[PDB]
């Protein structure tokens, strides 16, 4: 039968998980 599945690039999310922390602690800080 049918199925689905995927993956694709998961370090550059994990990139942007580094460029969120900044913005998951700036704020934190600059509220």
């Amino acid at each position: 039968k049918r199925d689905k599945i995927k993956e694709e690039e998961q370090k550059k999310k994990e990139w942007i998980n580094q460029e969120r922390q900044k913005t998951l602690q700036r704020l934190r800080s600059f509220k």
